């Protein structure tokens, strides 16, 4: 029994509100912010499409992260928003659950997949599109306690 | 409106694309995963087969994607000591009417959110930056490279 | 803006729903549907193990629907020869903050989509028709009936 | 080697450019239709969430239907229209591909699915919603050839 | 020596088969379940060729660097050996590409019988799944295999 | 008769738990390999041991008629038996529900061999998967159960 691949065992941790809030960010060159906002390459719009894909991502992250616990999700919040001026496309989720697990792997997951979602929504106009700085911003719940960047 | 871009019209030629992310790590990060993970298992072999795994989720993922049959799939994860960093780099290939810069870009964020996750216990300071595409090529497109 | 509604705040009381959903015949769907189906095994029994395993993967189809643990789920499938029509009925329990009609609905759905799969190499007039709710119930919302 | 459940042999069939047009409705009812008009119950858009759902199920169809073939999508399209008069929500799908087997369900599961979005996007107004008609449109290539109702 | 998806680019699309089986041991409380039609669950033989077919389809899912296919045909037959007290579970899978289907006939046979045992468990759960094996494969480059 | 996902509404969430082990018979051509470390796809055991754990977690989407659970534990474990030429596989999950998690521990054990097939077939594809069962299980009514 020495240090190899295991799911945590949690059967006898309680069960806590939890919560997570993540962000993700998306540099966008000139062709690919000029296309944004004429609304896309052809495709939809990228912003509308990679929120509906985050959430639905927090959902599936238990499928993607291997260790992962797979949870009853209670709350999903995912914005996505274009920062015009910073050629920035601002990514943030927030996943709430009621578990003896956290949530920030749904937070994070649900901004990654967002973000390659805009990615695949523009990389037509521009494939040097870069993702970055993918975050965790806050949790609370369990034991750790509260938390902040 | 919405809607998975109509390739049936084109034919099938081969198709290759390469991304590559990276994962700030915290000292308390690296001094985890040098001593064998936190407690869970090695963090990056864990993150490289994730990283397998998601190319081959991708299409399940990313909404309008086109759903490809993939030819192969290779996933680098490395730790760079002195860059206090953790660098991944996935190469997806395939024969069809689309490219696979999403399965190349998708494993490698997944691998990326892997490590974040058996490391995560030790830091959650942890930061997984740059995830870009490195190399494609194929069909009418032709090669380019970051 | 699109989200999955939150319910941390309420609690675990159990849930059941039903609906129900129908398949209209043409006599040349009947008639293969008798023989044993057309050529690719009992439609009806295929129809019904697909809706109970479409109840388990609702949540993973309708986008802002919750993930939740099926307590309970049956699924009926039978054939209406005087009606020239295919009956589908499933019920879905479970034990959590928000109800299944979502389950339920989507188990009759897909069984129907099924029966038309099973019959449509006979015909592709078939028609999916009236899938609706029947029965709901649990919480705060009370009792509700078609 | 009776008659039991079985996905038929198509190996050596060619491999032609399919396709596949489909259409489901929603009935509403006044309170439905009041909430619609406002942009849902607090959920989202019903129409835009239902539309994206639609496509994601027409690239799950071969995991909800049983003996359904495994294939490559080269085309998906779908509308989620409002008809304000009749009290009804139209979704009709379309989708192509290139393979030995046609893509009537692809087309009729995008259908479905779009259409148990929407009763999800506003049962929370009224439960009594029906999903009606869900029926094929066209189809063409293969064998079989064009169809149409 | 990291793990990998073989590549296979540039080999040729052809028609790939494969056929393997699986056997379940019963004991005799379970096959009295199986033969009265399983333990009010439903019909175990039924429900489990079904599973095989998903399965199947559900293989590059579960095996982490197997390959991806359209699959052109599944067949799964799942059949009571009362003298043996066995269950037999035979799959042949179809596809035309560049690899082989034997994962995609290897797991239809597990989970079907997996399947078998989890509509018999609540009789015995002492029920075994003893032998899953490739029994043929061809195509391509080794061309036809035979157990 | 007709099949269906059992109703446990009315009972109590417990701490079940269940253990399951799996065997892979090797031939010499494919033990050799796996010595060498695979046949160049990866590590067999590493990889299969993740594949068990992946595994347990989408076995409700195997087992038609099984019910969903959210897992607080997982645990798996991949050994070479070299004197008996055999790959051992064991897998206890753990959960906090109605229902026990047998199928769960039941799938991991056989998509882990599964896995140490794939990784190995190129060397050997007679390669067998002989024992699936189960080996101990404990939590609500039968309590603890033992082979
Ligand atoms: N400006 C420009 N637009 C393109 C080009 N190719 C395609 N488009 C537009 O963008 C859409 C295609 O999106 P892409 O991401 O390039 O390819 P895709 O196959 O749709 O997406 P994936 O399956 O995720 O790879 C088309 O429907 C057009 O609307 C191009 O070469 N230049
Ligand atoms: N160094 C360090 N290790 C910890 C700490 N807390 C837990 N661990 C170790 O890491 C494991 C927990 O991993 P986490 O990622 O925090 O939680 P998890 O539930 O296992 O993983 P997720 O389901 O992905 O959220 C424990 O079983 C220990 O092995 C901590 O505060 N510091
Ligand atoms: N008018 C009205 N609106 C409600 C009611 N309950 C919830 N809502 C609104 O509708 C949203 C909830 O949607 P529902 O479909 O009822 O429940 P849900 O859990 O979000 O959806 P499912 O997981 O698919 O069952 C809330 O966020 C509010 O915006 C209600 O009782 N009356
Ligand atoms: N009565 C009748 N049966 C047909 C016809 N064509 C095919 N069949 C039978 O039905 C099978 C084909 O089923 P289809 O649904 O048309 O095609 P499929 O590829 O098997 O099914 P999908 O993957 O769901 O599209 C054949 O193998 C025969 O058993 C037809 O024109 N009339
Ligand atoms: N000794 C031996 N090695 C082989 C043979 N064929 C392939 N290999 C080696 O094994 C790898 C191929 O693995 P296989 O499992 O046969 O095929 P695969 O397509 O990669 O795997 P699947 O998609 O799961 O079928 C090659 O990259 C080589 O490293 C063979 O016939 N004999
Ligand atoms: N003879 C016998 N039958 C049982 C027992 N427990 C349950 N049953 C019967 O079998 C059904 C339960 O099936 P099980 O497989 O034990 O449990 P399950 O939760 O339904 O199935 P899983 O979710 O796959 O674990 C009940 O509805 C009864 O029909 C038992 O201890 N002995």
């Amino acid at each position: 029994q020495d240090g190899r691949p295991r799911m945590v065992d949690v059967t006898e941790k309680p069960e806590t509100f939890r919560t997570a809030t993540a962000e993700a960010f998306v540099e966008l060159t000139e062709e690919a912010l000029s296309a944004l906002e004429k609304g896309g390459v052809g495709k939809g719009d990228p912003l509308v499409v990679a929120q509906l894909a985050g959430i639905l991502a927090a959902k599936k992250t238990a499928d993607l992260i291997p260790l992962c616990h797979p949870l009853p999700l209670t709350g999903v919040e995912v914005r996505v928003e274009l920062l015009k001026a910073e050629k920035r496309v601002r990514i943030e989720a927030t996943v709430k659950t009621k578990a003896e697990t956290g949530v920030e792997m749904e937070a994070m997951t649900a901004c990654a997949v967002a973000a390659l979602t805009v990615y695949d929504m523009l990389k037509a106009a521009s494939k040097g599109l870069v993702i970055s700085q993918v975050r965790l911003l806050h949790k609370a719940g369990g034991k750790s306690g509260e938390w902040r960047r």
